[PDB]
């Protein structure tokens, strides 16, 4: 997160950090034993921890957790990442609490304007690297469809929005992909993709979780 907030320990109970001997990715806890994130971030051998604030320091409220089984979309294209969205299910059920808690999904798909809670351990800075410990956060608004293609000419599909700003200064970055983009208590995005991190006129491209809700639901019924 570029341009964020440290957000305190364990403020943001659903966001959950992939680690395959270190973080690589963000996701969102939806259930006790499911985890939803980006098919980019997809590899074997993963762990979930749950309650995390700093990742290098046992706190007192992480719960480790090996996934099962990964379950990348049917349709992820990895050269465009339409539908880059992947789930994951946890061997054993997270025992939920107030820092340890699940994200409601959409009924509705959120809307240009809409301010929400962007958070993950990425990179802190557009140029350069610095990677935090702790949890950061950044608020920003759902930017329109017509600025986010302007500024992605031909690479904008209905299963992404853009989020942040075209001004820069603010926005995801890589370590942060998979996380949540959480808008009126609900999961609405997933951090996708952006040309570098923070840069004028390359706002942060998050994919389209209303889409993806009959898939999820269904998915999680037979698995
Ligand atoms: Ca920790």
């Amino acid at each position: 997160i570029v341009g964020g907030y440290t957000c305190g320990a364990n403020t943001v109970p659903y966001q959950v950090s992939l680690n395959s001997g270190y973080h690589f990715c963000g996701g969102s806890l939806i259930n006790s034993q499911w985890v939803v994130s980006a098919a980019h971030c997809y590899k074997s051998g993963i762990q979930v921890r749950l309650g995390e604030d700093n990742i290098n320091v046992v706190e007192g409220n992480e719960q480790f957790i090996s996934a099962s089984k990964s379950i990348v979309h049917p349709s992820y294209n990895s050269n465009t990442l339409n539908n880059d969205i992947m789930l994951i299910k946890l061997k054993s059920a997270a025992s939920l609490n107030s820092r340890v808690a699940s994200i409601s999904l959409p009924t509705s798909c959120a809307s240009a304007g809409t301010q929400c809670l962007i958070s993950g351990w990425g990179n802190t800075k557009s140029s350069g690297t610095s990677y935090p410990d702790v949890l950061k956060c950044l608020k920003a608004p759902i930017l329109s469809d017509s600025s986010c293609k302007s500024a992605y000419p031909g690479q904008i599909t209905s299963n992404m929005f853009c989020a942040g700003y075209l001004e820069g200064g603010k926005d995801s970055c890589q370590g942060d992909s998979g996380g949540p983009v959480v808008c009126s208590g609900k999961l609405q995005g997933i951090v996708s993709w952006g040309s570098g991190c923070a840069q004028k006129n390359k706002p942060g491209v998050y994919t389209k979780v209303c889409n993806y809700v009959s898939w999820i639901k269904q998915t999680i019924a037979s698995n």
